[PDB]
């Protein structure tokens, strides 16, 4: 099941979803991640268990 957590690594705004989508599965352990805006900000959220 792919839960979308939000940024735990990542800070503020995303962009280069590529880097985000390994800033949450090398560096945390969830299967990848994405960015999304939220309340007007791009988070970089992970996924995990998927």
């Amino acid at each position: 099941l792919c839960n979308e957590r939000p940024s735990q690594t990542w800070s503020g705004n995303c962009g280069n979803t590529a880097h985000c989508d390994k800033q949450c599965q090398d560096w945390e352990k969830a299967s990848h991640g994405a960015c999304h805006k939220r309340e007007n900000h791009w988070k970089c959220f992970c996924y995990f268990n998927c």
